[PDB]
């Protein structure tokens, strides 16, 4: 029985911090749904890469629950995630069922917006620290990947492989993560 | 006067080894054209990420020349690049005008197919070494990024940031590469 991931893709997402997790998760045999926040239409990412989602979030959310919900990076993408009632509901449900929530770069700021995982140790992109820490609802970490129970966070495009492999390890185990890692030619 | 990059996107491209160079080059202020080998329609990459090109290769090739031609990774993507007469012509022209040619992962095997840069030191994904070395027309390297004159090669998804920054350094210089690198949170 394969694990399933929901990756929520909004306008202004950081395409590296989106594609790396999708691809690495699929290499691990996770069934990944790239769901467009705004619908099924193509999404213009932060550096103008245009990605066609697999489904609208509206449709994808009806096919839950998922073993992980992934919030990609991107400052404007995260702002869109933070403003979405649908995202709020998905994250609240996932938290309530004790399912993994993974967020990278500015992505974790949507956790703050939706009051998810307060009291957790988290990291973000350095430039998003102040936003994440407004109100002191989390404890901040400068680790490249941070995991506190079901809240898994990471810092930037350059930490995306580590972030993705941490998701794989959490879902499918250390051996699968190591097997997927080797052909990537990571340092 | 900004530098310009042509990134040739074929079905089966490795999406990480495509998006990382596009994004990093755009961060460096390079004008990047993501050109679809087969036309302007969306391209299904190796791990099912679907990317909409900026233009068809047919149109993009008429707007050359470019300061760099980039051949992304992906074993099936590289096979498609290797079979294309349009790619052959673009690479031959670029080589003749002493312009940079950058290829990652399986991408360099298209250089072999099109008889580009023979006698150069190159690297590839380890799994593509035998294909690249058929006939002994290159000298092989296990360096993560290899540059021999105008032929710039690299190994895999995990070397994509280094590859992209080497393109940036070649076009826009070391200082710009360092400036672009820092916010990526690379190790
Ligand atoms: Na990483
Ligand atoms: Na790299």
């Amino acid at each position: 029985a394969s694990k399933r991931a929901l990756v929520i893709l909004a306008k202004g997402a950081e395409e590296m911090a989106t594609v790396i997790p999708v691809d690495v998760m699929r290499r691990a045999g996770i069934k990944v749904t790239v769901a467009g926040l705004a619908g099924k239409d193509p999404v213009q990412c932060s550096r103008d890469v245009v990605i066609c989602p697999d489904a609208s979030l509206e449709d994808a959310k009806k096919e839950g629950p998922y073993d992980v919900v992934v919030l990609p990076g991107g400052n404007l993408g995260a702002q869109n995630l933070s403003e979405s009632a649908a995202v709020k509901e998905i994250l609240k449900e996932q938290e309530n069922r004790k399912g993994l929530i993974a967020a990278i770069c500015a992505g974790p700021t949507a956790l703050l917006a939706h009051e998810i995982g307060f009291g957790s140790k988290v990291t973000t992109h350095p430039l998003a620290k102040d936003k994440m820490m407004n109100g002191g609802h989390y404890t901040y970490s400068e680790n490249r990947v941070e995991k506190d129970g079901l809240i898994l966070t990471s810092r930037g495009p350059g930490t995306s492989f580590e972030f993705a492999l941490a998701i794989v390890e959490a879902l499918n185990g250390k051996e699968v993560a190591a097997q997927v890692k080797a052909p990537l030619v990571l340092k």
